[PDB]
DNA sequence: GAGGAGGCTTTTTTGGAGGCC
DNA sequence: ACTCCTCCGAAAAAACCTCCGGA
């Protein structure tokens, strides 16, 4: 059952980059989601389209998959979570707003993580979070 | 005087990377000062001493510098100002919270910045700021 | 949900052109 | 030897009020 086989929040090497106030108030254009293999796959378009992203990404984490993504406008967590969890309703989904942005995404194409697919060939680097020169 | 001669701000550059709510109750562990070259100098040792400090680095910044520190224990920024200001009464003096303490170190140590010093030799590294 | 920022809304300034619709 | 009609739309200024949210 859930109880015992689910993650209960995203894996301890991101936790220090993440928002843990999840009913908060504050907005932000920088999310991640952890949940299965299967339903990241499906979401991962279903994101993109639903939030017209600037950018997403699908990452392996072990045996479950971790998604992050940038949107054009701000957005609450409750709202991006409420969305993805109605989408299926089967299975684990941890939703959290981004706080550390370069670091997390970075953190997700190394080990123990890796990059699965992206939006923009090549993906991100450190200089495309300093302000545009 | 001071409203033509001074900055009013960080570069611009570093805008992004820091909290502008300066009165805020909000406490923090990394913050950065933006001053002259001869306030800088000596407020990298005062600092290291007031605040027993993780680290400190001290960069230039085009005519000024600028100071990035970690502490140990959390301070309000007005807490960190205080400080900063009522020890030389003289010149221009910027001090903000740090919301994104990696990325402000890390575009500290390049163009048009640069490390003059710091209190480890080597610096910091992306990897320093992931659990260890 | 304070209080500042910035934007939608409204008023004031402005000046080209009217003359029995 | 030197300051006057009016109407109405556009544009500039000012006022106010919504938005985000102790970031
Ligand atoms: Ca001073
Ligand atoms: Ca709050």
């Amino acid at each position: 059952g859930s109880k015992v086989e689910d993650p209960k929040d995203f894996p301890s090497e991101l936790l220090s980059f993440l928002s843990h106030a999840v009913f908060s108030n504050r907005t932000l254009a920088c999310f991640a989601i952890y949940t299965t293999k299967e339903k990241a796959a499906l979401l991962y378009k279903k994101i993109m389209e639903k939030y017209s992203v600037t950018f997403i990404s699908r990452h392996n984490s072990y045996n479950h998959n971790i998604l992050f993504f940038l949107t054009p406008h701000r957005h609450r967590v409750s709202a991006i979570n409420n969305y993805a969890q109605k989408l299926c309703t089967f299975s684990f989904l941890i939703c959290k707003g981004v706080n550390k942005e370069y670091l997390m995404y970075s953190a997700l194409t190394r080990d123990p993580f890796s990059v699965i697919e992206e939006s923009l060939p090549g993906g991100l680097k450190e200089h495309d979070f300093n302000p545009e020169s």
